[PDB]
């Protein structure tokens, strides 16, 4: 932020100077009105009155144009800083590991986004008011000091009361602001989650469930909002009391100083205009009380960004100095728990050969996702390690692991946009020949040409038209187009059996076992065709081998095949 | 609003009267200050000065307490109305058909939510300032009219200029407001999409894609925001010109009327304070012009929410009062396309028997999910119809169809909450015996007891712990707990092969075919295990029968089995 401020120092200087001159001329002109009223009655001058009026009008106009240009500049700078900050936050939250994202929901990050944004705009208008109030405080302080000692005492009392009330209401406001932010976050989150699960609830029939949920959320949010609003109105009332009593005191002391022979009536009116130039600042503080809430929101945003900065330094934490392309993958004495108790791996030792197609068969929940996750460094391992290309996974570059290794998810995600792009996610500037070759190999090419707008059909949230089989085939197409050094596939064949049989035959033919292959499938029948197989049982690896040797082994796999196949 | 007025008329009257009287006393006390400075100081009466000052102070205090209580009440009412409206909108968008959900994305509804909310709060502060401005405008108008003709002319000119500028900037503001709303909505949508697909992006490696995307969205949003802000600053500058020139004119004409013998200096000051009691309205209007944008956004939001409430109960226009329990489901000459071209169903003739299990096997893209949607009345059929229990689906009650028919999805969704509740979605106040029996039958009961907090484990998204097999088993468990008159199951077994195999033996044994069964599975053998089978080929039904008869038929199904089995 400081660097950005430095790169806008000249604009800041222009704004500062313009503000100072504008405020000076403004006070001068209000005192021009004072002298106007004071001179015209004592000396009775019509022409001089007209001329003076014109002059003061001109002064006011110049002041107004200055405040105009200044406000424009400060607004531009403010909004620029806002955009920069928001983008930084979003980017830093994007580069975060799987654990931090899994620990929370979409609603959280989205709520934080919108809230922090609004807080930022509020911060830029607060910024404008801040510049004006600062300059007015300096100028007003000098002018008030010079103009009248007793009036300066009054102004000092007013400023003191204003400050005291403002701070004493400031401390309490931030907390309720945080609470309100939390409530709005929860409500928005429930809204998003309910929106996604629209099909589940519309089909199930439970509308009253989410209705009551949103009712409770809206109720609590309304309660907190009413509390904070009441506090704000209390603050406004107190500051209004200080200001008003300040005015009355100013009028009384003005009359007193007038009749005592200490000051003139024109000095009283001038005291009213310099009162405008001293009280302008405190009113700005009473308006600033709302900015404090935005500042609290900013504290929350910075706390979130501190959290976002966390899992950025862990991706780099293990450093790099390797330049490997594709290695043999072994798991050695692993013992990691993705939770407090009930470890996913109590002991897992596995081995997949370079240039060999491998299959891992286990039911859903056994340990199919964990292997791919551990290889991808999605979830770090607490105890024990793994070896890739004759090197630990910790030392390997995460970007190269990301690009060269492909993971086929059971739940494929497609971001809104053209199908060609959603298919070409990951690798940018990819030749159409490779994408068309992958599409042709994925056996989905027919379902790609069947689309209305060829390849550029709008695909938004599995909409408008989309097949699960075509989707998994598209995932496989992406994995193929990426030219993977390591290929991990879940039970994609299991998603849509018939077309998946053909497309799996085609993909198995295409693979040629030129690289390591992982299977997160439970379908034993589909995995037997593969070259080699590993077995995951009760969180522990049993025996590595082929279907024939494993079945002839007469162990647990043979028991599984006897029990199911 | 009318209903709120009826339920709060006395309070509203109290607030209005309090505002009028308070403002009156304010003007009176301001004229007390006028007479104070002009008469008491000039004629030199100290005691009267002190006493008068005290009195006017008291008047001001009473005014302040009145405005306080009024503002509190109006705030409460405002926020209540806000909550009501928001809840109504969300509820009406929840009860909407599948077509509206498919037509848009989460980002849309979420954006509308947040925007309409902020607009509502803005509407309550605009409401407070509006009440004060109205009452003060009436009193100030009368008093100004009586007090001085020329000053009234000045005030009239000021009000005229204010109104003209305000409207002429008002019309243009709403458009830019709509644009800003659209851009911000797009940004929020990109945010939500990025949030859901976090795993997809972490896996793919493409961070620069969403980074540049959100950068562009933020850029356009910043452009529109800066434009609207510039317009607002222009408005503020113009209104400021009107106000300032109004003041200068007031001072000059005041001096003129003073020296002419038409008015006193005290009459001039009183004219300035009653000017404050007329200008109270114009500052409020200047604040209302910025509020006007929020009001426009609220209007757009109301337009968006008004259109959505249509297709919730008007789609059937046939009434209900039907009491079927469980019927036979047949398809007759159906021809519906869920898109402009490429119809999903060109012709569909089918017949499903009461108390009989049916299985339909087809690849990804054939039309089984579309069929299930048609049975659920999720998507209505353009041409042709379907018959249930000797009655059209159009005439049947959608709620009874919702509760009595259960669909097990291939793509499982889990809403945030306790596992017991997520499992007991749909039917409220369900006995624990039925849920435990369904869990025991779903074979997931073991994986339910394996959980840390038994049944009350937190289930939010795919975190912290969740299995696909356990998920589909949970869907089946929910379907069982609902006590369905019609059971539609997708390839749930195909999601997670092994545990689904055991649980399929147990559940298929459990079903006992006491009701109609639909299959959206592609696994031909597992569906072959079922009682009767239907065939979907190229969007048209071929032949209904059993595996033996269909295979022996030597048609297309036999060709399919030759090609795959
Ligand atoms: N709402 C829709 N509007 C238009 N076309 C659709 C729509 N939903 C699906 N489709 C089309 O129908 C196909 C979707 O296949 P589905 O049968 O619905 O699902 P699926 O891939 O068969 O999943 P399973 O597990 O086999 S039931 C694609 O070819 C789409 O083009
Ligand atoms: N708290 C947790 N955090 C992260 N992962 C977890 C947690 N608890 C369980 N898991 C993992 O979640 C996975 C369950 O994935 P499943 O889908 O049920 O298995 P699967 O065989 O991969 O089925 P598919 O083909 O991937 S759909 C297991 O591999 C567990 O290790």
């Amino acid at each position: 932020f400081a660097g950005f401020l430095k790169p806008l120092k000249k604009t800041v200087l222009c704004i500062f100077l313009a503000s100072l001159l504008y405020t000076a001329l403004g006070i001068a002109g209000s005192f021009y009105i004072k002298f106007l009223f004071d001179d015209l009655i004592k000396f009775e001058k019509l022409n001089d009155l007209h001329i003076i009026s014109a002059g003061f009008a001109v002064i006011f106009l110049l002041q107004i144009f200055l405040n105009y240009y200044r406000s424009i500049l400060v607004t531009k700078l403010g909004m620029s800083i806002d955009k920069s900050i928001m983008m930084e936050y979003y980017s830093h939250v994007l580069k975060l590991p799987m654990n931090f994202f899994n620990s929370r929901k979409v609603g959280e990050i989205i709520s934080r986004f919108m809230d922090a944004s609004k807080i930022r705009q509020a911060i830029s208008g607060a910024t404008l008011t801040i510049m004006i109030d600062t300059i007015m405080a300096v100028i007003g302080g000098i002018l008030l000091y010079i103009q009248n000692s007793s009036l300066f005492f009054i102004s000092f009392i007013i400023i003191l009361l204003y400050g005291i009330i403002v701070t004493v209401f400031n401390k309490p406001i931030q907390n309720a602001n945080r609470q309100i932010m939390e409530d709005n976050a929860k409500l928005t989150s429930a809204l998003v989650e309910s929106v996604k699960g629209i099909e589940t609830i519309k089909s199930f029939g439970a509308e009253e469930q989410t209705e009551k949920s949103t009712r409770d959320k809206i109720e609590t949010v309304m309660k907190s909002s009413f509390k904070e609003g009441m506090l704000y109105i209390n603050l406004s009332s107190l500051t209004g009391i200080v200001a008003g009593l300040g005015g009355i005191v100013i009028l009384w002391a003005g009359a007193y100083n007038v009749i005592k022979g200490n000051m003139s009536g024109g000095q009283l009116l001038a005291f009213n205009a310099l009162l405008a130039y001293f009280l302008t600042p405190v009113k700005n503080l009473i308006d600033l009380q709302p900015l404090i809430q935005t500042a609290v929101v900013a504290s929350n945003r910075l706390g979130e960004i501190l959290e976002l900065a966390t899992e950025k330094e862990l991706r780099e934490d293990s450093d790099d100095f390797v330049i490997s392309l594709k290695g043999d993958i072994e798991f050695r004495n692993v013992d990691f728990r993705y939770g407090l108790r009930k470890p996913v791996l109590k002991n897992i030792n596995l081995t997949i050969p370079k240039g060999k197609t491998v299959a891992i068969v286990g039911e859903s929940g056994s340990g199919k996702t964990t292997l791919a996750k551990l290889l991808m460094n999605f979830y770090s391992p607490e105890k024990g390690d793994i070896l890739i290309n004759g090197h630990s996974i910790k030392n390997i570059s995460l970007e190269l692991i990301r690009k060269k290794i492909a993971f086929v998810s059971q739940d494929v995600f497609i971001f809104s946009g053209t199908v060609k792009e959603n298919l070409c996610l990951g690798n940018e500037n990819v030749d159409m020949d490779e994408i068309i070759k992958a599409a042709k190999m994925a056996n989905a090419h027919d379902f790609i040409e069947k689309l209305p707008l060829k390849y550029d059909t709008f695909l938004n949230e599995s909409g408008a038209n989309l097949s699960e089989g075509q989707k998994q085939r598209l995932a496989i197409a992406r994995a193929l187009l990426k030219k993977p050094d390591i290929l991990i596939l879940d039970q994609a064949t299991s998603n849509l059996d018939s077309i998946t049989e053909n497309h799996i035959k085609d993909a198995i033919y295409g693979l040629e076992d030129d690289v390591t292959v992982i299977i997160i499938a439970h379908r034993l029948s589909t995995i037997v065709n593969c070259d080699k197989i590993y077995l995951l049982k009760d969180g522990e690896i049993v025996e590595s081998g082929s279907h024939t040797e494993l079945i002839a082994l007469k162990g647990c796999y043979f028991k599984m095949w006897k029990q199911t196949e």
